């Protein structure tokens, strides 16, 4: 897809579900099928009340962000802290990695033990000169969830 052969999120514990106050690590993935510059690869990790109506009142009652990470990341074996342009060929795999951590409190919350309250993933995005921006997005799950109604 315009010189786009893979485009992915992909954990380094792909089983991992995560807790409070875990770093959550990765890489972004591109792989191309011809030469193209890439201005920048980045990501938007975000956790993300959902809103809920059951029983005639709000349930999940959504709300603010518990997460909301962005950032511009490096590619593999380059320079920290540079700024420059990528020239993407074939035959190779483009490793950005990531890492955040996620808040010490609760991570969300659910209803009934069954409605989980919250959405979490990572979205990212390829940004390429004169050329619509690409976008990936990877769910992942959290524990440390706690009841609509704890005190």
């Amino acid at each position: 897809v315009a010189a786009i052969k893979s485009f992915e999120v992909v954990f380094n514990d792909p089983e991992k579900v995560y807790g409070s106050g875990e770093k959550v690590a990765g890489r972004v993935i591109v792989e191309v099928c011809e030469v193209t510059r890439v201005k920048a690869v980045r990501i938007l990790a975000c956790g993300v009340a959902k809103v809920l109506w059951m029983q005639g009142s709000q349930q999940c009652k959504q709300t603010s962000e518990y997460l909301r990470y962005e950032d511009t990341l490096l590619l593999e074996d380059q320079p920290t802290g540079e700024n420059e342009m990528v020239i993407m060929r074939p035959g190779n795999k483009y490793e950005y990695k990531f890492g955040f951590e996620l808040p010490q409190g609760p991570l969300g919350t659910s209803f009934k033990g069954k409605y989980g309250c919250v959405d979490y993933w990572v979205k990212a995005f390829l940004d390429r000169p004169s050329q619509p921006t690409q976008e990936t997005k990877k769910n992942f799950e959290v524990v440390d969830l706690v009841d609509v109604n704890t005190p």
